[PDB]
């Protein structure tokens, strides 16, 4: 037997990130994993995940191993890699305007970094920061009571079974989570919808076909060809029958075949992610197709939302009520993600409609469509246009869904409403991010300066602590904040932004972006979400802070 | 209880590398470690070409390069009063001198780089597990017993609390400098562990780009203990000082209050010069710091530990698969124990290069702020006495370079002599130039395969890239096609893989520059048999039938059959 | 070899290695000034960067401060500009690597007179008065005066 604070079952990206964050806040975690190693899957890393690595100080590492945005831009649709292109779309915000909306949304950027490298990076940091990490250990089951939970583990090295006592359990096993099964969580959706896919990993120098048109992926109508390491290591998606490959490249280039695997099509999510003392996290509560990068990025953000709350509760600085906001804030996102990824598969058939093709067409029918495309008639013009309209529409699954990625709007006991009407979105909320400074939104990024050197507004804010932001007219918040930290037992950094100060807004972006006068203030959560906002530093505003905080923490 | 082929105790660079390589060759390893994680502490960071070659064989080179600081940022070693104070002078460290750099480029396709063991370790531990090794941290080796069929060790699990047994065919002791595995195996050591009356390592953080970016180096040494060092961990930003808020010893070393400083952990180093005279004791093989414990002068610790693992894995693999007799494992001691003694003696001897600096300034060791100040102004003196002092100091400073990148020979000039190299009946050449300072390429058996550039599809490839992959390789020119057939016969005959490359104009690999012709000391029809670990075990002048007959014998001999 | 180089009495060394394939730095008059790295403000500067600018330049170490005064006297005397660089630990221009010491075939107090076109016209072993007297002659001679 053994005792710890939190038991994390699973060391995929969500469990690992959970361990890292709990270790960074002084909480004892034991992380476990049935398998011998990290996953040998996902690869698009979006801005929200990069911001979190930036908060933890792992951003520079990930960028070192990741392929940059500049190499991810050209999505090509073709007959084969060596054959003729139907056309290209500007993927992963490579279009100048998409890129601008990208830059303004965050200090971080897209990059490609196979889960294969990501996982061990984070598992090793978690152990470095203080988490205990044991692989080849299988969760068999648990029982809860009023004071905590006891789980039974099976050790695949020693052979022994032993018990672990813990105050909480995080179910971060994968898409077949036994932890979710035992906690009794309800799911909606199915796990094999219809055709799945076959994933042939392989190696081959394709620089001559790719360096003049750099992209993350190359899709063929005849299946996908995705880059793992620039122009060199690859998967094909669809034993020496894997010269299906030669067909997809379109013999001349030598090829070593790696492992092959199978994917199914899923659309299932948990309606509720918590069940007294058990919290479930990543693929365990949202299982979906790969369309859009959303799986890994959502999983890490699940862990970022929960850690700080658990920490606070385990230290008596907050009431267990606070843990309910994990479900309120995070379950919607899971449903959203699952529905989005599936819906993104509908954007492909319309490509065949534009070529007048049935699905699974035959080499003849294809060949006809290709020459109709080259036709100098008005019928051929219509086709050309139809194909364009169709191809452009696929972009939602391929970098255009910026709104889905960033426009979280939490509503829970952990955000204190300011009395403002919910504004909607001016533009489409799946395609476009809308910065909001209203409570429940994520803190907008703008550039300030510290010592004439650019710093993001987000760099003022993480570090496992609440932060409160203001201008010079709002010095009063400094004193009001100290009083509240003293009164309730919690850290509360206060930044006064302006001309004299450490942080100044040399560009006026902070003034422009907040929807609020200089003397107003934003209370930012450890997870970077705004929990409270005041118009000004009036005494009515200043009295509210202390209440907002007691309320947020359940006290 | 549990069973596995090899039990590796320790997950420092040698144990981890061992696990990776054995997993890559299809061998079941369990690697264990007392601690909760990889080494956090300030330890090794200079990665030399031999270690980079090995990563290049394993395909981890591009990863390490991504996280490592390049050679170009490592060049300026400055000696000064303080970082903000006045420089006594600079030497061109880590082969930054144009000529040192040429000798570097020619010696290998790889390059120096700085990568804190802190990142190196987890890189390799995760690859080992990915390639098939079982890896368990928080597990302590308590002891073992051997017999005729293998070994049984007792382990203590610090998570579950349980003790259990592990049965294995062999054990690799890669715990550190206090190896309990070495103690139980009964290995003999020579040398001591605390030589005199050591060093304190203060980790800290602070943006020093204004003081360093115009003169990029790995280290900045201060004469002020007489001496203290300031080493870069992440370019201009994360640091250790070497020598609780008394750690503004630091402010003294930087020489200013103005730059804000966050203090990290502090630790202590001692001066060691101790190595094992013998690294093997029936069925137990000891590996890194466990058999060579020494000071940090020259980068040699980590690099030697990884190469210990590269020498052994393939041999263990062959033996465990019945392709080789247990005799082959004796060459680990023959080939590797000398290098341990060499490394330890070199690192310690590199500390003698410092006192002569004080002699050149007429200073006693541990001088006082006044005496120092006098020496500085004598140095600036427009007299002939002052000229002599200047020159003395130069002669002294230059001599320290052996510990700071000049020891290229120590790094690369291994010459194995063991049952695992088959002599060709060439006279031993010596070294034309100093064998500590200068690498000498040799193609004679027992030497490491030289690097030269060939082309595959008009693209440069190293001779070394034809050669690892856990297998023996045989190299030749077109006049030597006969070796192809002879090689097949021997692979069929004994049960082992044996790649053959015929280098030339028509072929896959060609030597577009003539470097292969120039470098081998051998005619086109001759051949080199290269080991998995990149060392030449056999060489033939030509492809005559007398030469061709020998191959089969050399191979049966090397493998003990 | 011409009236515009003042021989220092040193035998011509030859070339150790083939003179078509390999450069040999020399500091003997008639040769081109060798390059080595010095520092100005801890930033690398070439020895050649001390030296052009349409003017004669004279190079020395600290033990050679006497050349500063001697040089001024000669500029005043004949009507020409003559920069003087004293290379060393205190100064503008220091040889942080010791290359200057290593490369010149000359003690610290010695000096090299470099022509506008970067060729050495005069070299002195040291700053003795016999050496210092020569400068004025070397210069009159070089200019035909």
């Amino acid at each position: 037997s053994a005792e710890t604070d939190v038991l994390i079952v699973g060391a995929g990206p969500a469990g690992a990130m959970s361990a890292t964050l709990l270790a960074s806040l002084g909480i004892r975690s034991l992380m476990i994993n049935r398998w011998r190693s990290t996953s040998p899957r996902s690869h698009i890393i979006n801005q929200r995940t990069m911001e979190i690595l930036r908060d933890i100080g792992l951003e520079e590492s990930a960028k070192s191993l990741a392929v940059p945005k500049e190499y991810m831009g050209e999505h090509v649709y073709a007959t084969s890699l060596a054959g003729e292109e139907f056309g290209r779309i500007p993927a992963w915000a490579s279009h100048p305007q998409a890129h601008a909306e990208h830059e303004l949304a965050s200090p971080s950027r897209y990059c490609d970094l196979p889960q294969l490298y990501f996982e061990p990076m984070v598992v090793s940091e978690a152990a470095l920061r203080g988490a205990d990490v044991r692989f080849l250990t299988e969760y068999l089951g648990h029982v809860e009571d009023q004071d905590g939970v006891t789980a039974r583990l099976l050790d695949h090295v020693s052979g022994a079974e032993y018990e672990v006592r813990a105050k909480y359990i995080i179910g971060a096993d994968g898409a077949h989570s036994l932890v979710a099964q035992n906690a009794g969580l309800p799911f909606e959706g199915q796990m094999g919808i219809g055709s799945g896919s076959i994933n042939i990993e392989f190696s081959a120098d394709l620089s001559s076909l790719c360096e003049h048109r750099k992209g993350d992926m190359y899709w063929m109508f005849r299946a996908a060809l995705r880059m793992i390491r620039p122009w060199n290591k690859w998967i094909c998606v669809w034993e020496e029958a894997k010269k299906i490959i030669h067909e997809i490249i379109g013999d001349e280039i030598p090829v070593e075949v790696g492992p092959i695997s199978t994917w199914t099509i899923n659309q299932q999510y948990a309606v509720r992610n918590t069940s007294g003392r058990v919290f479930c996290m990543g693929d365990a509560v949202h299982r979906h197709t790969p369309m859009g990068g959303l799986g890994l990025n959502t999983s890490v953000q699940d862990a970022y939302n929960l850690a700080w709350k658990l920490a606070l509760v385990l230290k008596g600085q907050a009431a267990p009520t606070l843990l309910d906001s994990y479900d309120a804030e995070r379950s919607p996102v899971a449903k959203q993600i699952v529905e989005r990824a599936f819906k993104s598969l509908s954007t492909f058939p319309p490509v065949f409609e534009a070529l007048s093709l049935p699905p699974a067409p035959t080499e003849s029918e294809m060949a006809e469509a290709l020459v109709r495309l080259k036709d100098a008639s008005e019928e051929g013009a219509k086709r050309r246009a139809a194909l364009r309209k169709a191809m452009d529409a696929t972009i939602i699954g391929l970098g255009g869904g910026h709104g889905v990625e960033l426009n979280q709007r939490y509503v829970s006991r952990a955000v204190f409403p300011d009395g403002t009407p919910d504004p909607g979105f001016v533009r489409d909320q799946e395609f476009f991010y809308q910065a909001s400074t209203r409570p429940g939104a994520h803190l907008p990024h703008v550039w300030l300066t510290e010592n004439q050197r650019r710093i993001s507004t987000l760099d003022l804010c993480g570090k496992g602590r609440f932060t409160l932001l203001t201008g010079l007219s709002g010095a009063a918040w400094k004193h009001e904040a100290e009083q509240v930290s003293q009164s309730l037992g919690i850290e509360l950094k206060v930044c006064v932004i302006g001309p004299g100060q450490e942080f100044v807004d040399t560009y006026g972006e902070y003034a422009k972006i907040s929807e609020i006068g200089e003397s107003g203030a934003l209370l930012v959560r450890p997870d970077m979400f705004i929990a409270f906002r005041a118009k000004d530093a009036s005494r009515e505003g200043l009295e509210q802070l202390n209440v907002a905080v007691k309320s947020i923490l359940g006290r």
